[PDB]
């Protein structure tokens, strides 16, 4: 059990856990040049036939935050080189963006990171875009979530497989990843996604995380099992909800004589979906009309009509 | 809103939709004579006729842990004078108990203490103990089970009502339980109970959380929404869990042709009850057997025979 092999191994468990890969063919790879994206990479052209995939691509998008950018642009195409690969290459400058829409580097880069990656699929017919997100980034994002507010849904944070996008590094850590590189010798460079991480998520990554695993040595192995633990958990409520929704539905309204009876959890989530709203605020408010009548306002109105009610 | 009412609302709400209270007429209060003590204290003595109690009693235990023990004590016995109030007090060497039992001092404390608040709880014939456990703590306790390793069912921490314990400041925020205590003008004295927190506990408490309010100085309030959901949730999976118990449990065996048909979540919640040990490899191992297995050793054994055993 060597470096490489550990990666491997996680990668072709969430395939025959998750079925990441089942008939595309042609994958888009978000390439920002960094060791995440090299494994990846390095794992995917191991793996190519595995997948029956046709075509592995990168594609690079130059943030423009600093002159490392076209340091990070020629490596990537060296690297495609050595590999054979094709790859295409995008530029807009997040900085500015930001400025001029009063958001964080983090969501600006994000946002036209991933619009540059959409447009490449579209234009050059992509099957989906594979990702370098993996376990510490999932931590570190149901860590945030736990912090600022938040349900089941942000605590399991993102998926393996979310529409278009695939996450193959999703089991594996970090730490992991280094080793893999250093272990098949490969190079890689800092790209510029280190420097849109906002403030918050650099709190979480050098100091809240460092602490917690001075607690726990193995942090990241026990979250991924809350994880599953969470995800099955959730998945039940989901279905759950799902059959006494369309026990209490008809036409637009909902039977309240019925779902009054019914579990607390299963209320409220039959009242997320009816009224499209996750805001722990919105649903309770609209929660109490079933046991007095009145009117509830967020922009659509939902009144009780004597055991059903409207929206 | 002022700092009393503030707190006695929650208490209230609390209440009036879990019944800590529902027939208890003696409770006993773990007084240390901090502030969380104190403020339990005055907030019982103003909601006891509203609870239906007949009498609020003080027990105070003495660690020997410092040279301000006695001053303490004597505090804590004044305390109940003044108010009319009955007082137990109690007094252990704990240093000496924990170098007989191999036992840190933090354990050693707060088992020698529960033990001496339980004596009392039976020779002096009181229903239940009220703790000044609250909202900070239960935040502490959630994060060092996402830490440790948990699901939903540590991710809540604590109960308000968890046999013979009653926890009425629950949804209180400690920096409330302080503003009530300035308002209100009451004084209070060193805690011994901070001496039976473990290191790690102290880490959360003196470190991490101070570090997530840098990023939701409101983290406590958002928390609280977040346990209120995960609760109602959790009550939904163990209510459904040990409704299939029951009809898959059957003298000593699982009926394994059900059981393996059911959502996964509830698949785990079961097993977790029927072989006693809840750890996610021990469930993971003997869920295997449901589908195609052989047998599984612990601290016991099972066996897959188109039913199951247990030997």
């Amino acid at each position: 059990m060597n470096p490489e092999s550990r990666v491997i191994r996680k990668v072709l468990a969430l395939q025959n856990d998750e079925k990441i890969f089942s008939g595309e063919r042609r994958v888009l790879i978000a390439f920002s040049g960094g060791v995440d994206s090299v494994v990846l990479t390095d794992v995917l052209l191991k793996l190519k036939n595995y997948f029956s995939l046709k075509e592995v691509a990168l594609a690079h998008f130059n943030h423009m935050l600093r002159e490392s950018a076209e340091r990070d642009e020629e490596f990537c195409k060296e690297f495609a080189k050595e590999r054979n690969m094709k790859i295409f290459v995008g530029k807009e400058d997040v900085r500015a963006f930001a400025k001029e829409n009063r958001m964080s580097l983090e969501e600006a880069g994000r946002f036209l990171r991933y619009k540059f990656l959409k447009e490449i699929l579209e234009s050059e017919g992509f099957d989906c875009i594979a990702t370098a997100h993996h376990l510490n980034d999932l931590l570190e994002t149901s860590l945030l979530f736990f912090t600022r507010g938040t349900g089941l849904d942000g605590l399991i944070g993102f998926l393996p497989k979310e529409e278009v996008i695939r996450r193959p590094l999703y089991y594996v850590k970090r730490s992991e990843i280094e080793e893999y590189a250093k272990f098949k010798g490969l190079r890689w460079v800092e790209d510029e996604t280190n420097y849109e991480v906002s403030i918050p998520r650099n709190r979480i990554r050098h100091r809240v995380i460092p602490e917690l695993k001075r607690i726990n040595e193995n942090l990241e192995d026990t979250f991924l099992k809350m994880v599953k633990v969470l995800r099955a958990e959730r998945e039940f409520l989901e279905e759950e909800a799902q059959k006494l929704y369309k026990e209490v539905k008809k036409g637009n309204c909902l039977d309240v004589k019925k779902l009054k009876e019914k579990p607390l959890a299963l209320q409220r989530r039959v009242i997320r979906k009816f009224i499209g709203e996750k805001d722990y605020e919105k649903v309770e408010l609209v929660r109490s009309l079933l046991e007095k009548g009145g009117e509830v306002n967020l922009g659509k109105g939902k009144v009780l009509k004597r055991k059903e009610r409207w929206l």
